[PDB]
């Protein structure tokens, strides 16, 4: 099990910056999207590295409906339901040629991933995250077994706020990772 860690995905990377004092009141004002998170279900972020959904068979839509693409369609009885809200969420700059970095503790291998990112005019701290504001940037083969898989993603014309939405097919079973990460597209190397 695991997630996307560069660029963070959403409740990662709440976990990763709160976890040590996920109670304070003052969340509210310096990170209101993690705050409602941490507030809705805790274990959204406690288990930050089971946002998966067995069974999907590739066709990725039909079990992930319009709106919650980042709580996986309600996988685990909505555990993940808040990471779907729609505010602004901490991004991690990147430039339009990057890497997705994923951990995976287990090394359970990837068959595929496939990597989509908002349309240019979307903007995710005011519209609910639907396909149709996605574009396929990057699409694997297969990953043999490891604890870190990096995917190298191209992009040309693309600024400000996005999210990416990464999707990791899992080789030891049907296994799908659905993990979106907020970026803000930019010139500037970090």
């Amino acid at each position: 099990h695991g997630s996307v860690v560069d660029p963070a995905s959403r409740n990662y990377g709440c976990w990763l910056r709160w976890g040590d004092d996920f109670q304070n009141p003052a969340m509210e004002q310096e990170d209101p999207m993690c705050w409602q998170a941490w507030q809705a279900d805790p274990n959204a972020m406690w288990n930050w590295n089971g946002l998966y959904r067995n069974g999907s068979g590739g066709d990725f839509p039909a079990a992930v409906p319009d709106g919650q693409l980042c709580s996986g369609g309600r996988t685990e009885s909505g555990r993940y339901d808040s990471l779907d809200s729609v505010g602004a969420w901490k991004t991690t700059d990147i430039t339009d040629d990057f890497t997705v970095k994923l951990y995976d503790q287990a090394s359970h291998g990837a068959d595929y991933f496939q990597v989509y990112v908002t349309r240019q005019g979307f903007d995710p701290a005011a519209e609910a995250l639907t396909w149709s504001d996605l574009q396929l940037v990057a699409e694997t083969g297969r990953y043999a077994p490891s604890q870190n898989y990096e995917i190298p993603v191209t992009t040309s014309g693309l600024s400000g706020r996005h999210v990416v939405y990464t999707i990791w097919q899992a080789s030891h079973m049907d296994q799908t990772y659905f993990l979106c990460s907020d970026v803000n597209f930019t010139h500037h190397h970090h």
